[PDB]
């Protein structure tokens, strides 16, 4: 069995990844018992101290165990570019709450596609091909998840790549001059790079038949080469549109998040508050799991756990793009204090999700 263990290497660090290899070994040799996914930040070896922000455990070490060390980089006319691992993708991955196994079964799809081009599996006889289509309602994470998942793909096969490159196209829009810087970045097959053409339903949408036609005979281009991904997105789930869009090998459909999902997505938002010390004094709170052992008794101890679960489950309908923002008009509205309880913050939380709800029969 397979363990996996990012390595996040100080961007300061000179050490040798070999060296940092053998000294994160020697770490889980000693604590060797691991009960699930578990992350150092502070270690005793002063060479880990020195090299090594955090060593995460991710989903007893008699297992394979597999080490991902990588440094994260800190710092062309209608597109962003971004050298992978990046720093502002830096917690993208962990701050996507899909039903289980959404992000699981995209990285391995991406990953048996790219072992097989690897090894040149003929297509004629296996398919699969270098285009991945994430489609849902606006909202739903589509754009952060293509970029979540370049990075760890890049971390992940940091043994077959040295490094990645992301290039993201402004769909709202020379198209030969953007193609060049990106195949120049390709030109280097040490780097993995990955191409995001975001909500490219716009481009049917859209003198605007010829730039069309102009990238998709670009995009054709960079696709036969081995290094190469092509991420697309769509916010109109059902209708057909373009042709290495509609004849993407990986599809996959991202929709709204569950009662649960809420669930879990607020939680992280009110530990963030809790860490940064906004929310004061910190309180244990209990995960679903945690309220179902206990029937969901009404205690101190869960009193406010089943509070937040209740504010989750009216909060259904809503995208995760308004979730995540919620908490700060929360705050905003109705705390406007540095500080605040967990119970006067699930209040302000609570009013800021009818509020939601006001806004929308209003648009009704
Ligand atoms: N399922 C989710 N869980 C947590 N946060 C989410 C989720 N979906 C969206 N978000 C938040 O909304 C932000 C913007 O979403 P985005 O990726 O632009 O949506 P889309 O590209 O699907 O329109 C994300 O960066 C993320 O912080």
């Amino acid at each position: 069995p397979t363990v996996h263990v990012e390595v996040h290497q100080r961007g300061s660090s000179t050490a040798k990844k070999e060296d940092i290899n053998l000294s994160v070994r020697k770490l889980l040799n000693r604590h060797n018992i691991v009960f699930g996914d578990y992350t150092w930040t502070e270690f005793d070896e002063p060479f880990l101290t020195r090299n090594v922000q955090s060593v995460s455990i991710i989903d007893l070490s008699a297992c394979t165990v597999a080490l991902h060390i990588f440094q994260l980089n800190e710092d062309i006319i209608a597109a962003n570019h971004w050298v992978l691992p990046a720093a502002e993708f830096h917690g993208l991955w962990d701050s996507l709450v899909y039903d289980v196994e959404v992000k699981s079964h995209l990285l391995d799809y991406v990953m048996t596609t790219l072992l097989f081009s690897d090894k040149n599996v003929n297509s004629n006889l296996i398919t699969w091909n270098r285009v991945v289509l994430l489609h849902g309602p606006p909202g739903t994470g589509k754009t952060s998840l293509c970029k979540a998942l370049a990075q760890k793909l890049t971390i992940r096969l940091s043994s077959r790549y040295r490094y990645g490159q992301l290039i993201e196209i402004n769909s709202h829009s020379l198209v030969t001059k953007m193609f060049q810087k990106i195949q120049d970045l390709i030109d280097d097959k040490d780097a993995l790079v990955f191409v995001l053409i975001d909500a490219v339903e716009s481009l049917t949408a859209a003198d605007a038949i010829r730039v069309v036609n102009a990238v998709l005979t670009q995009i054709d281009q960079i696709k036969r080469h081995s290094n190469v991904v092509i991420l697309t997105t769509s916010n109109i789930t059902e209708k057909i549109d373009v042709a290495f869009v509609d004849r993407a090998d990986i599809k996959q459909y991202i929709g709204p998040p569950s009662a649960a999902a809420i669930f879990k997505i607020y939680l992280s938002c009110l530990e963030e508050l809790m860490k940064c010390q906004i929310i004061y004094p910190r309180q244990q709170l209990l995960t679903l799991r945690e309220l179902e052992m206990i029937g969901f008794i009404e205690n101190n101890v869960s009193k406010l756990s089943l509070l937040l679960n209740d504010i989750s489950r009216k909060s259904e309908g809503l995208s995760g793009r308004v979730l995540r923002k919620l908490p700060f008009l929360a705050h905003a509205l109705y705390v406007q204090a540095p500080t605040v309880t967990i119970e006067g913050f699930l209040q302000a939380l609570s009013l800021a999700v009818d509020k939601q709800f006001e806004e929308r029969k209003k648009l009704a």
